[PDB]
Parts: structure tokens; C-alpha cells; sequence
């Protein structure tokens, strides 16, 4: 096991344990520092590392090193002896913290056994050479105050404390004319600054800390995890595996991007969890290939070590154990060293994706940031990390006793108060973009704040480069992965073998490079007039001097007067909220304010589902103006037609290489190679298809979902930066009033801000849940098909490459040339589905994944929509649809098709989309109107076939037909073997629910069905198994085409193809949200007018009419008359018969021309009684439970009832609408229905029932009923003349 040390700081000196040590970085020269072994080959010196830096720098200036840290600076820190001993003290616990579990114990073993080579490249393979920096450390031996005598000692790791800024910990390696022992396999002493008392702060963005905005929300982090991350980067030093490789680089050209310092990928492996897939598999594999070859010299150097140069006591043999055991070499009975594949691997594995800063803290049940691209918090003091009541060896700060191990209470700021303390402003530095206009305003903004967009130059370009076949190619995949439980277990990972004696020649060549660290402005000027996400954010806030403060929907006046704070809430919100109100009055106010806060918030779980959107923060673009001018327009709107590009602040330019070309090498006469070669091609092919998409993946999380984190922090500090102005409102207001006043106030601040701190949490989770969806849908639509195209490119490329191979093999293949012919068409023929858990396992970004493709609507891969008098593809796929000027639009996105050759639609659809599943698996809706037949070309209209919509690529494909009354849908293999599904609705009712009339319609196709769904319903089935593979990605063409009537036309809506089946239950889904509006509708379906003639139609008697009894101001009911002639193929009940009517506004005399009747308006029924307009009432004062209305002239008569609010009592589609008669538009007093009551009459000659237009109270308890009766008398349809209709 591993033993930690004890001592005190001033124990004295005994040259083994405690010396004086002359550190690597010193040159040979000035003085020694007192050392301290912790343990084997590991020392602590408790003295401010100063190599490198200015003694001025450890004051707090206007300047910084890293541009990426809220910097703290404490010159005192370590400047006593007591004070050295606490860090010695702390230091010793936190090692103890660190072994107290398998894990670090591991990470102990591994640091201290992993002693570096005896010697650097420069070393001729058959030495050890120990006199070189990197290896021997010198100690003073001699009495005090005379370096006469000087001894050597190998190390392995010298912790020192911090440098000019403590909360800055850093690994450092040696490097000696310009290289890097530890980079190149021999591992060198490693050397770090750090400090356990001023550790980093973080907070869960996609989370919020114990539920509190107004607290200190945030978590401070386990120093003992802080330095396990530091240890980590010293293991890998260690073992000479810390390879510089192709790092990710900022995007630094625009004023909004981050400035940070490149970064390496062995910094992402250390911290682990999602970084490591910002490191393409082609930079894995480049990193892994390197860190190979460099072993590959170390174990040549065991097999030529031959004597050490420097030091004649060292055992050549006992070195080369140790050597073999800490590389993990294999040697033969005979003592040959050589690299075991395996071994290596499982090393390898472990060292990089092992021990990595997530799987410790998760490990140790310790809180981290979620990712290295986070935004830094100031750091925070740790009073007392000695106090085993804030801080045990055990569990760090997370003490169960104290009921802190659950959620990581202990390092919660807004719980555990009494283990640390905020930092002196005045002590901290941080980089700083101060954004000022051309003029005038500055604003500062941290660059820690601004959007980290990697460069392109970020990633490698190795897929572009030709890769050689063989029989003994094989592929190359690294797992970013590395089971703990396994490293935890494993047996032989720990060295068995004997550590060497610490002792040997003193270092006589002091060789080495020293870095040299300045400060760099803390302040950077830029000019720019853009009022982006920093400008909008800052409109939010207002001075610390100044308590009165007014909201404003100006963003411009919130800018310019710093009493004026800027509010993306609605206007009424805004007024609320600059309410004055007497101190009776105000508590109420206060409940109201806080209320619509919430309510305002809460906007943000806004659906849009008629737009295939689910959920929308319609305030975003209000709140940060990030992006395209998100800020300006309606944002919804906006969102429904560029998606979540248009919150991007910027749009990267993606690295999408052409695959290399392929080169088979050939084998004469040789059956097995040539077979071997293409296999593993085929096999190569698949690893290309995979490293593309991490590659696609490393940028989507370096340049895009960076971006959307941004946002969503951005969103955190808009809605506290309007919580803090309603509150600090809230507090301007009561305290204006009188003590004596304030005594009566029923009001609780701590409730309020609880409510509104609230509101903000729900805020907060939508919009999470928002933007990782347009994050995920970036991926998705925006970078994964520009991948497909270029993989399914060299896919092409691959197929004449393997079969032009196999033909030139066609003699040595003998008979099979033919048989893998065809296994190379079936291979390449299925292209690798994404999936995103291949290239992580981070749970948050898997389970984003897992959400986004469980949500139906993503699976929409072609939605046409009108937009500007045009129509558009916006499923975000960017389908290119040509509209030509036969093909009339209007804004209710319906659309006609004419006979007219230029009335079409041409859509060219997105090839890279994954539509070929290999199984046929996808779905087709929209809305269809299809006018009624003409009696006298009943016969051409039934004989008739013209396809409508058709979608043909080589012969194979779909389309949708017509042939009078029946609509088909038609699939054709690339055999030309076609099957067909049919809807086909009678021409022989009285009233027909769909001649003429809007109904939906869906197909799915599945391997086994083709169903086809009316209005929800399914209508028909037809098994298509036999069908082969059906191409469906070619053209769509929207148009009339067969042998049709010149008058003939057709109107569609609402397009839609899905990648997928749907089930019944998403189409009755779909079919509901469609059928929805505001609006009534007539019988057609088209929206209710104003001021439009209407024939009436009543549900619960079809064939029944209305038509003004000659002799009685009543509307009697007659039966509709019947087609005439003597057709075998039609009948139908006249529809255009009856009073024609026309519907009146009540309110709003704006004239009467035309408009849309919405339901609950309140309207006049009126009626056309040749060249006058009468009017439909009721007399007011019958006591039945029914009457016959009056109809006659307009008039405002005392007696009658004359207006009517029009109804939707049923909650399900329905063209049926209902007229309710009430006493006034403010009373509750219904009287009734209109509808058609059975009257019995008895005359002189005549004795017979007879129906009459009438109101009805028996209609108002029906009405309510479940589900909604349709056949009920009081419902009602409006018919127009429509020329899709004529008798
Ligand atoms: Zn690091
Ligand atoms: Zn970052």
C-alpha cells in the first residue's frame, strides 16, 4: 500500500526525509528550499513557486496570466512557518483523503512506482544516464550555511505551493533543449504548484443550486479532487505519455468569441466525461500512435542498455526490471524485451481514460464541473480543511453525519455557509472585453462570458489521406472509455517490483529551461456598434447607486438611462410593474406583480404544435437579441423558419473531408489475400463512416453546443436580472411609505422572492430543455447530412474501386468474383445510422440525444409551409421547392393545382437523410380537398386515372393517384414491381362527408403495410412484403397529370413526409392539431365569413332546409331535392337550395364587407328575402321548452331576442358549429339553441307532422354531453356556392 508521511515544518533537517533541496528549475544556483517526502520519490516544499515569475506579479495588478480565470492574488500567503506547516499539515490529509479509496490509492502506486527512464533522447540507446534535470535533484547535505556538500536523489513529483495567483494549479514538466522527457516515453520529474485552501467554483447550468437564485447558488470544489486532477497530468508525465498532437484552438476573429489559450487533448482525457469527444478518434488515434511509437523506443533502449555513465552504483539490472514492469513490457525465457499489444492497450486505456477527473469525483461521490468548457466562477477560501468538522479524510466535505452527503450538500455554497468564505473583489483580477460603440457606452464584459467557438483548425484532416488495403488490414478504434471497476480490480497493474534506492550522484549538469510568466492586460478594448447578447444582458442591470429604478420595453432608453432597466416580459407586465399605489393598496399589488412575473416566466413551455414545434421560449430573442437579430420580429415566427440557427451567434464552417481513396494491393493466383483485401475494405469503409462522425461530433460540441450553453446561462442571468429589478422595485416602493404604514403592510419578502426564485427554476428547465433541442437539432439537420454526403461519396468511390478489383482478379478469384461482386453492393448498400452514445457516454448529452429522437416531430424530414406568398420546406432539411405560377397560394397554406402545365410543385429532396432504413419505413400527410365529379363527365371521371403527386427516381419510387372518387397510393421496387392501397369514398350519398371537402390524409409504410388513414381513421391495408427496395429520395413532383378535364383541380395542405410509421395514435394527434383554429368553419372546411352567403346545413337532419314559410314569419323545413338524372355512378341532395344566408358582426361597426367569425362572437343571423336583408329571432318571453323562431325585416324590436353567439361545444374537428340565444352578451342566461323541432298539425283537410327552424333549451344540457353528439339538431354547417361543387 502507500504510506504518507508525518512531520512538522521545523523538524529537522536529516538529509533523508527532510533536506534541502536545490530544485530543477533553480539551474544549480541560489538557495535550497526545505523538502518534505510525503512518500516514495513524491515531495512537498511549502514555498510559493516563483520560477518563472516576478516578484511584483504576486500583487494584484491590472494585469493577469490566464485569460480564462477570475485570478486571486495573496503575496502573504505561506509567508510564515506556521503557515507552512498548516500547508504541510493539509497537504498530508489530503494525500490520506486521496488513498482512503482503491482509485487513489492506485493513482498513488502508479505516481510513485512510475520513476522516469534513466536518461532523454539524447541519450544513446545503451545508456542510463542520470546526470540530466529531468531525472536527479540535488540535495545540500552539508551543515547550514555551506553548499560543500551536495548528494543526488531520483524523484518523481515536487508539489510546491502556489505562485502569483493560488487558485492557478499547474502541472509542469522539464524540458531541456527544447524537449520533453515527459512527452517522448521517458517521463521526467514532474513538478506542480498548488493550493489547497482557494479552490474553483461551479454551478450546474442545466440545474440550479438547492433551488436558490438570490442565494449563492454554485458549488465549491474537494481540494483533494483538485489535486488528484493535478496528479493525474503528473502520472501521465510520469510515463512520458503527455504527447502534444493536433489541440483545439479558439476562433478568436470575432469581438463575441473567447480568447483562451490552446488546448490539448491529454487535457481533455484528464478531465474526462464529455471532453475527451471533442478529440476526434483520427487525433485519438494520431496521440495513441505516438505515445506507441515512443514506447517502442524505450523498450529498444532495455534491450541495448548496456551501463550508466554517471552513476557506477546503479544496478543495470534491478533498472531494467523496473523499467519492464512500469511499461509493462514482456520479456522472453531469454530476457528479450518487446511491446505486447494488450498490455500496452489495457496501460494505455487506463492511463488516459482511467484515471480521469469525472471518474474520481464520481468515484469519490465528489461534485465537478460538468465540462472543461464551463464558465469559471470566483474562487472561494475553505477556512478550515484541518477541521474534521467541515472537512474529513473519509468524505471530504460531504459528511453524512452532518446529513451533507446527499446532492453534494457539503459543497453546496447556499448550504454549507460555515466551510468557506468569498474573496476580496479587490484581490481579484479578471480578463476583460470592454465592447464600445463607434462614438460613447463601454461595456465590460469577462471573457470568460463570451461564446468559446473552436477553430476550424481544431481538427484533424486525416480522413482526407488514401489508406492501403491488405489480407491483414485491420481497423482502428480507441475507446475514450475505460472501465473503473476493472482498474479498480485489476491485479497486475500494480508494480510488484522493488523500487530503486532514491540516492545516487548529485547532478553536475543543471541543463534545463526555465518558463518565463508575465501578466497581459486585464482589460482588452474593442469597437463594435452590434447590440448583441452582452448588450441586451446589460440593458438588464442598473448601478448599485441608484434605488429607483422603471422598467422599460425599450432597449435603447434602458441603455441611456441608467435608471431605466430594459424587460423582455410582455407590456402589461412592464406597466404592472411601474404601478404606483397607495399603502392599502400595496400588498395586493405586490401579489400581483410577483404573480404576472411567473406567469410571464412560465411562457417559456409555449407550444406550437400546428408548426410541428413542441415547445418555444417565445422571449429569448427579446431577452439576449443573440444571433440573427432574434430580438427584432416575432421570434416564433422567426424559429419556425430558420429552426435553431438562428440563435447561433455564429454559423462555424465545418471540416467535412473527402474521404481518401482506397488502395488494394493485389495478390496473383492468391484466392485468400484478394478475398481478405476486400473484407477489409469493407471493414475500413465502416471505420471511415464512424471517425466521420466523431469527427462531426468533436465540432458539434467545440463550436455549436458551446454556443447553446451560452445561451442558456445567458437566459439564467436575464431572468435573475429581471427578478432583481421587480425586487428592488418591490423595496423603492415600500420603503417610501411610513414605519406607522409599513407596520400594517401584510407583506413577506422571503415568500416573494421564494415565488419569484421559483418561477425562474421552471423558466429555467424549459429553457434547457428548449435549447439542448436546438442543439441536438443543429447536429441532427445541420452537420451530420453535410458528413453523409461525402461518406456516401467515397462510398460511390469505394463501389468502383472494389468492383473494377475484383474484375481484375476475375481469373485468380476463380468462381466467386461473382459471389463478393454482389457482397460488396450489399455492404455498401446500408449506410452506418449516427448514433451519439458511440462517441460518448456523458449521461446528460446521451439522454439529450435519447429525448430528441423519441419526439415523433424530429422524424419529419419534408414539411412544406407558405410563407410570403411562397411555400417552404421547414422541417430543416432544406428541401429546394420550385412553386410555379400555375399554382395558386394563400396564407390559410393552402394550395392549388390546376390542369395548367405550369400548375406544379417541384421538390428536391435532401439525399443525405437516412430515408432508406433498408426497410421501407416512413409516413406521408397533408390535407386534400378534391371537387365533385360533373354530372354530365361522370364517366371520363370515373375512368380517369392522374397522378397528383409522384416521386420517381430510376424507374422506382411513389405516388400518390387519383380516379374519381378514389385517391391511391402506388410503390415501386427497383424491379418495377408496383403494389397499391386505395381510399375510395361513395359518390351515392344523399350528403357526402368528403366530395369537395377538406379531409387528411396519411400513408405509412412499414416492411409489411402500406396503410392509408383518413381523417384518423384507418381506412385500408395492403401487404407489401414482396416489394423490394423502393428508391424514394428522387424528385417530387406536385402536379396534375393523366387524361383530366381541363376543369379540373385539386387543393392540398399541410405536406408532410416522416421517416418513420407512424402510429394511429400520432396521426389521430396530428389530425387534431391540424383541424384546430380559432375560427368556424363552413361545410367545406374553409373558414367561417362574414358578409358571404350561406346555404344552411343542419348535422341532424342532412337532408333537410330551411325556407321561409310563404304565408308565416317562420322558417319552415322541407327535404332536399335529388340529382335528376339517371346516372348508375351518382346521387347526392341538392346543396345550393334553401334561404341563402349571410352572417352579420354585432360589435364593431367597421362597416360590413368582410372578415373571419371566430367562435363566442357574437353575431346576426340574417337572410336574403329577395331585394331585402331580414333577420333571424326569438320571441323573448315563451315559456315552452321550445319555439319557433321569428323571421322578418331588421328590426330593434323589444320582444324579440336578435343576437346570436356563436358555438364550438365539441372538442373533437367538426364543421358543425352551434347558435346559442342568450338575454345579453353579459348575462348567463341561455336561452337556448337554435335548431329543428317536429310540430304536429291538425287543419280541416290536412293532419301531418311538420318540422320548423326553432330554439331549443333542451339543446343546452345535450351540448355538454360526452363525447359530443354530432347527429344533434343543433348542429349546424354553412355552405357557400363553391365551383369545387356544382349541381
Ligand atoms: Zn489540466
Ligand atoms: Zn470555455
Amino acid at each position: 500500500p502507500v504510506t504518507i508521511n508525518n512531520f512538522n515544518y521545523n523538524d529537522p533537517i536529516d538529509n533523508n526525509n527532510i533536506i534541502m533541496m536545490e530544485p530543477p528549475f533553480a539551474r544549480g544556483t541560489g538557495r535550497y528550499y526545505k523538502a518534505f517526502k510525503i512518500t516514495d520519490r513524491i515531495w512537498i516544499i511549502p514555498e510559493r513557486y516563483t520560477f518563472g515569475y516576478k516578484p511584483e506579479d504576486f500583487n494584484k495588478s491590472s494585469g493577469i496570466f490566464n485569460r480564462d480565470v477570475c485570478e486571486y492574488y495573496d503575496p502573504d500567503y505561506l509567508n510564515t512557518n506556521d503557515k507552512k506547516n498548516i500547508f504541510l499539515q493539509t497537504m498530508i490529509k489530503l494525500f490520506n483523503r486521496i488513498k482512503s479509496k482503491p482509485l487513489g490509492e492506485k493513482l498513488l502506486e502508479m505516481i510513485i512506482n512510475g520513476i522516469p527512464y534513466l536518461g532523454d533522447r539524447r541519450v544513446p540507446l545503451e545508456e542510463f544516464n542520470t546526470n540530466i534535470a529531468s531525472v536527479t535533484v540535488n540535495k545540500l547535505i552539508s551543515n547550514p550555511g555551506e553548499v560543500e556538500r551536495k548528494k543526488g536523489i531520483f524523484a518523481n513529483l515536487i508539489i510546491f505551493g502556489p505562485g502569483p495567483v493560488l487558485n492557478e494549479n499547474e502541472t509542469i514538466d522539464i524540458g531541456i533543449q527544447n524537449h520533453f522527457a515527459s512527452r517522448e516515453g521517458f517521463g521526467g520529474i514532474m513538478q506542480m504548484k498548488f493550493c489547497p485552501e482557494y479552490v474553483s467554483v461551479f454551478n450546474n447550468v442545466q440545474e440550479n443550486k438547492g433551488a436558490s437564485i438570490f442565494n449563492r447558488r454554485g458549488y465549491f470544489s474537494d481540494p483533494a479532487l483538485i489535486l488528484m486532477h493535478e496528479l493525474i497530468h503528473v502520472l501521465h508525465g510520469l510515463y512520458g505519455i503527455k504527447v502534444d498532437d493536433l489541440p483545439i484552438v479558439p476562433n478568436e476573429k470575432k469581438f463575441f468569441m473567447q480568447s483562451t489559450d490552446a488546448i490539448q487533448a491529454e487535457e481533455l482525457y484528464t478531465f474526462g466525461g464529455q471532453d475527451p469527444s471533442i478529440i476526434t478518434p483520427s487525433t485519438d488515434k494520431s496521440i495513441y500512435d505516438k505515445v506507441l511509437q515512443n514506447f517502442r523506443g524505450i523498450v529498444d533502449r532495455l534491450n541495448k542498455v548496456l551501463v550508466c555513465i554517471s552513476d557506477p552504483n546503479i544496478n543495470i539490472n534491478i533498472y531494467k526490471n523496473k523499467f519492464k514492469d512500469k511499461y509493462k513490457f514482456v520479456e522472453d525465457s531469454e530476457g528479450k524485451y518487446s511491446i505486447d499489444v494488450e498490455s500496452f492497450d489495457k496501460l494505455y486505456k487506463s492511463l488516459m481514460f482511467g484515471f480521469t477527473e469525472t471518474n474520481i469525483a464520481e468515484n469519490y461521490k465528489i461534485k465537478t464541473r460538468a465540462s472543461y468548457f464551463s464558465d469559471s466562477l470566483p474562487p472561494v477560501k475553505i477556512k478550515n480543511l484541518l477541521d474534521n468538522e467541515i472537512y474529513t479524510i473519509e468524505e471530504g466535505f460531504n459528511i453524512s453525519d452532518k446529513d451533507m452527503e446527499k446532492e453534494y450538500r457539503g459543497q453546496n455554497k447556499a448550504i454549507n455557509k460555515q466551510a468557506y468564505e468569498e474573496i476580496s473583489k479587490e484581490h481579484l483580477a479578471v480578463y476583460k472585453i470592454q465592447m464600445c460603440k463607434s462614438v460613447g457606452i463601454c461595456i465590460d464584459v469577462d471573457n470568460e462570458d463570451l461564446f468559446f467557438i473552436a477553430d476550424k483548425n481544431s481538427f484533424s484532416d486525416d480522413l482526407s489521406k488514401n489508406e492501403r488495403i491488405e489480407y491483414n488490414t485491420q481497423s482502428n478504434y480507441i475507446e475514450n472509455d475505460f472501465p473503473i471497476n476493472e482498474l479498480i480490480l485489476d491485479t497486475d497493474l500494480i508494480s510488484k517490483i522493488e523500487l530503486p534506492s532514491e540516492n545516487t550522484e548529485s547532478l553536475t549538469d543543471f541543463n534545463v529551461d526555465v518558463p518565463v510568466y508575465e501578466k497581459q492586460p486585464a482589460i482588452k478594448k474593442i469597437f463594435t456598434d452590434e447590440n448583441t447578447i452582452f448588450q441586451y444582458l446589460y440593458s438588464q442591470t442598473f448601478p448599485l447607486d441608484i434605488r429607483d429604478i422603471s422598467l422599460t420595453s425599450s432597449f435603447d432608453d434602458a441603455l441611456l438611462f441608467s435608471n431605466k432597466v430594459y424587460s423582455f416580459f410582455s407590456m402589461d407586465y412592464i406597466k404592472t410593474a411601474n404601478k404606483v399605489v397607495e399603502a392599502g393598496l400595496f400588498a395586493g399589488w405586490v401579489k400581483q406583480i410577483v404573480n404576472d412575473f411567473v406567469i410571464e416566466a412560465n411562457k417559456s413551455n409555449t407550444m406550437d404544435k400546428i408548426a410541428d414545434i413542441s415547445l418555444i421560449v417565445p422571449y429569448i430573442g427579446l431577452a439576449l437579441n443573440v444571433g440573427n437579430e432574434t430580438a427584432k420580429g416575432n421570434f416564433e415566427n422567426a424559429f419556425e423558419i430558420a429552426g435553431a440557427s438562428i440563435l447561433l451567434e455564429f454559423i462555424p464552417e465545418l471540416l467535412i473531408p473527402v474521404v481518401g481513396a482506397f488502395l488494394l494491393e493485389s495478390y496473383i493466383d492468391n484466392k485468400n489475400k484478394i478475398i481478405k483485401t476486400i473484407d477489409n475494405a469493407l471493414t475500413k469503409r465502416n471505420e471511415k463512416w464512424s471517425d466521420m462522425y466523431g469527427l462531426i461530433v468533436a465540432q458539434w460540441l467545440s463550436t455549436v453546443n458551446t454556443q447553446f450553453y451560452t445561451i442558456k446561462e445567458g437566459m439564467y442571468k436575464a431572468l435573475n436580472y429581471q427578478a432583481q429589478a421587480l425586487e428592488e422595485i418591490i423595496k423603492y416602493r415600500y420603503n417610501i411609505y411610513s414605519e406607522k404604514e409599513k407596520s400594517n403592510i401584510n407583506i413577506d419578502f422571503n415568500d416573494i422572492n421564494s415565488k419569484l426564485n421559483e418561477g425562474i427554476n421552471q423558466a429555467i428547465d424549459n429553457i434547457n430543455n428548449f435549447i439542448n433541442g436546438c442543439s441536438v437539432s443543429y447536429l441532427m439537420k445541420k452537420m451530420i447530412p453535410l458528413a453523409v454526403e461525402k461518406l456516401l461519396d467515397f462510398d460511390n468511390t469505394l463501389k468502383k474501386n472494389l468492383l473494377n478489383y475484383i474484375d481484375e482478379n476475375k481469373l485468380y478469384l476463380i468462381g466467386s468474383a461473382e459471389y463478393e461482386k454482389s457482397k460488396v453492393n450489399k455492404y455498401l448498400k446500408t449506410i452506418m445510422p449516427f448514433d451519439l452514445s458511440i462517441y460518448t457516454n456523458d449521461t446528460i448529452l446521451i439522454e439529450m440525444f435519447n429525448k430528441y429522437n423519441s419526439e415523433i416531430l424530429n422524424n419529419i424530414i419534408l414539411n412544406l409551409r407558405y410563407k410570403d406568398n411562397n411555400l417552404i420546406d421547414l422541417s430543416g432539411y432544406g428541401a429546394k421547392v420550385e412553386v410555379y405560377d400555375g399554382v395558386e397560394l394563400n396564407d390559410k397554406n393552402q394550395f392549388k393545382l390546376t390542369s395548367s402545365a405550369n400548375s406544379k410543385i417541384r421538390v428536391t429532396q435532401n439525399q443525405n437523410i437516412i430515408f432508406n432504413s433498408v426497410f421501407l419505413d416512413f409516413s406521408v400527410s397533408f390535407w386534400i380537398r378534391i371537387p365533385k365529379y360533373k354530372n354530365d363527365g361522370i364517366q371520363n371521371y370515373i375512368h380517369n386515372e392522374y397522378t397528383i403527386i409522384n416521386c420517381m427516381k430510376n424507374n422506382s419510387g411513389w405516388k400518390i393517384s387519383i380516379r374519381g372518387n378514389r385517391i391511391i397510393w402506388t410503390l415501386i421496387d427497383i424491379n418495377g414491381k408496383t403494389k397499391s392501397v386505395f381510399f375510395e369514398y361513395n359518390i351515392r350519398e344523399d350528403i357526402s362527408e368528403y366530395i369537395n371537402r377538406w379531409f387528411f390524409v396519411t400513408i405509412t409504410n412499414n416492411l409489411n403495410n402500406a396503410k392509408i388513414y383518413i381523417n384518423g381513421k384507418l381506412e385500408s391495408n395492403t401487404d407489401i412484403k414482396d416489394i423490394r427496395e423502393v428508391i424514394a429520395n428522387g424528385e417530387i413532383i406536385f402536379k396534375l397529370d393523366g387524361d383530366i378535364d381541363r376543369t379540373q383541380f385539386i387543393w392540398m395542405k399541410y405536406f408532410s413526409i416522416f421517416n418513420t410509421e407512424l402510429s394511429q395514435s400520432n396521426i389521430e394527434e396530428r389530425y387534431k392539431i391540424q383541424s384546430y383554429s380559432e375560427y368556424l368553419k363552413d361545410f367545406w372546411g374553409n373558414p367561417l365569413m362574414y358578409n358571404k352567403e350561406y346555404y344552411m346545413f343542419n348535422a341532424g337532419n342532412k337532408n333537410s332546409y330551411i325556407k321561409l314559410k310563404k304565408d308565416s314569419p317562420v322558417g319552415e323545413i322541407l327535404t332536399r331535392s335529388k340529382y335528376n338524372q339517371n346516372s348508375k355512378y351518382i346521387n347526392y341532395r341538392d346543396l345550393y337550395i334553401g334561404e341563402k344566408f349571410i352572417i352579420r358582426r354585432k360589435s364593431n361597426s367597421q362597416s360590413i364587407n368582410d372578415d373571419i367569425v371566430r367562435k363566442e362572437d357574437y353575431i346576426y343571423l340574417d337572410f336574403f328575402n329577395l331585394n331585402q336583408e331580414w333577420r333571424v329571432y326569438t320571441y323573448k318571453y315563451f315559456k315552452k321548452e321550445e319555439e319557433k323562431l321569428f323571421l322578418a325585416p331588421i328590426s330593434d324590436s323589444d320582444e324579440f331576442y336578435n343576437t346570436i353567439q356563436i358555438k364550438e361545444y365539441d372538442e373533437q374537428p367538426t364543421y358543425s358549429c352551434q347558435l346559442l340565444f342568450k338575454k345579453d352578451e353579459e348575462s348567463t342566461d341561455e336561452i337556448g339553441l337554435i335548431g329543428i323541432h317536429r310540430f304536429y298539425e291538425s287543419g280541416i283537410v290536412f293532419e301531418e307532422y311538420k318540422d320548423y327552424f326553432c330554439i331549443s333549451k333542451w339543446y343546452l344540457k345535450e351540448v355538454k354531453r360526452k363525447p359530443y353528439n354530432l347527429k344533434l339538431g343543433c348542429n349546424w354547417q354553412f355552405i357557400p356556392k363553391d365551383e369545387g361543387w356544382t349541381e
